[PDB]
């Protein structure tokens, strides 16, 4: 769910979900059309991407545990649907985690109407 996925990022990046990464460029948040603006957006698209691959799981409303096993991320077991899920969010977390460096505060609150281009998961 948004609550394990929300504190993931926060856990992993030092930001908190909204508003660094809930309308971040073409694909941080709210749906998603165009081609990334850059690395944090390809996370992004890349964690939408994920979620489509589980169309009968509830990504933001299913809740999954997860642990830190020293620094790391580990999912623990639920169901099918959590276990899926918390794996998308891990990834996406790590992914924000390695581009903090490049992280853009011009993409914040990105205008749908720059989201131009075509790409396929």
């Amino acid at each position: 769910s948004l609550l394990e996925f929300g504190k993931m990022i926060l856990e992993e990046t030092g930001k908190l979900a909204i508003p660094s990464y809930s309308s971040y460029g073409c694909y941080c948040g709210w749906g998603g059309k165009g081609t990334p603006k850059d690395a944090t957006d390809r996370c992004c698209f890349v964690h939408d991407c994920c979620y489509g691959n589980l169309p009968d799981c509830n990504p933001k409303s299913d809740r999954y545990k997860y642990k830190r096993v020293n620094g790391a991320i580990v999912c623990e077991k639920g169901t099918s649907c959590e276990n899926r899920i918390c794996e998308c969010d891990k990834a996406a977390a790590i992914c924000f985690r390695q581009n903090l460096n490049t992280y853009s505060k011009k993409y914040m609150l990105y205008p749908d109407f720059l989201c131009k281009g075509e790409l396929k998961c």
